[PDB]
DNA sequence: GAATTGTGAGCGCTCACAATTC
DNA sequence: GAATTGTGAGCGCTCACAATTC
């Protein structure tokens, strides 16, 4: 319907991009504070990311 | 298996890379006359794009 | 003035180096 | 010297302006 972008996400929550992937896509160095006020932003927008953009730059097979 | 790029393509053939878009995603300003020449490029290298790429850049919806 | 063409620029999501922090 | 963070940079495929062509 309408998709949303980290980017949307994280100038809400007032973090950076990789703030927020840290809380979506299950990442290591952030934060348990910060975690939460992304958590809040997702849920206000209705963050839906693009699975294509996950694709595309969800690195190459090695 | 192996992918190849658009650019792998245009550079075999000696063209350019929307050269190639022209006779692979069937585009309209080019010529018949090179079109012919980027045919040989695909069959050499074994031309598979990125669907992802297709996707995501393939314009936003109006 | 519309087909052909060159160069910069972008989807949104991830990576990489180096400063920061201690 | 490794976790945390900021700024630049990229996947490959597509678009936009303007120069070129006549």
């Amino acid at each position: 319907m309408k998709p949303v972008t980290l980017y949307d996400v994280a100038e809400y929550a007032g973090v950076s991009y990789q703030t927020v992937s840290r809380v979506v896509n299950q990442a290591s160095h952030v934060s348990a504070k910060t975690r939460e006020k992304v958590e809040a932003a997702m849920a206000e927008l209705n963050y839906i990311p693009n699975r294509v953009a996950q694709q595309l730059a969800g690195k190459q097979s090695l």
